[PDB]
């Protein structure tokens, strides 16, 4: 595949939100976003993707913060070169668990840390897969829900700010089947 514009809503400042429909390893925004754990694993959906349009290339980046930066803590944000990837950057975020105390709490909070690190390094777009829904069980709903609610609270409350545009990837039948029929 693959590339549709399924919804597109404006932001406080009329930034835009895309729900769009593709593999997210193929989107050449400034940032995509790579659901992972503490350790930096490569072993969700979207880590696995990653690598196999990324290869070694990616992997070795991966490795490379991991040693820098030490493990990942709770809901945080790091980032790597995008190599081997169309997208500039890989931003790195430790996705809770569904189950876990606060999880939805912490989903919120990894989101809006995805974007500060963006802004901080000036990059004018990003892309969010369905953080926690894959790998790490949360239901497909409830995590787009709050990704979508955490990115617009961001806009609302952040003055500015170098985001024009952010991407909300679905890939998955389950995933894009419930965002239409829900819509
Ligand atoms: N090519 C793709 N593009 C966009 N989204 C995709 C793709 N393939 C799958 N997805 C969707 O990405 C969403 C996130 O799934 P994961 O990447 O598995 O992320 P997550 O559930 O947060 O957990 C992965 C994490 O990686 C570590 O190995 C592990 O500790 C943790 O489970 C899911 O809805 C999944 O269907």
């Amino acid at each position: 595949d693959g590339f549709t514009v399924l919804s597109t809503k404006s932001l406080f400042l009329g930034q835009k939100l895309q729900v769009v429909q593709a593999d997210i390893a193929s989107i050449d925004s400034d940032a995509v976003v790579h659901p992972t754990n503490t350790d930096f694993y490569i072993g969700g959906e979207v880590g696995n993707t990653l690598e196999k349009k990324g290869g070694k290339e990616f992997v070795e980046a991966v490795l490379e913060l991991r040693k820098k930066n030490g493990p990942l803590e709770v809901a945080g944000a790091a980032v790597s070169a995008g190599h081997g990837l169309p997208a500039k950057f890989v931003i790195h975020c430790n996705s809770p668990v569904w189950g876990a105390d606060k999880c939805e709490e912490l989903l919120e909070k990894t989101v809006k840390n995805c974007l500060a690190l963006a802004d901080d390094k000036k990059l004018k777009s990003i892309a969010f897969p369905s953080i926690g829904s894959g790998r790490n069980g949360f239901p497909k709903q409830t995590a787009a829900q709050l990704i979508l609610k955490a990115i617009s609270s961001y806009f609302v409350s952040t003055m500015s700010s170098s985001i024009k545009t952010v991407y909300f990837v679905l890939f998955d039948s389950e995933s894009i089947g419930i965002y239409v029929q829900e819509m």
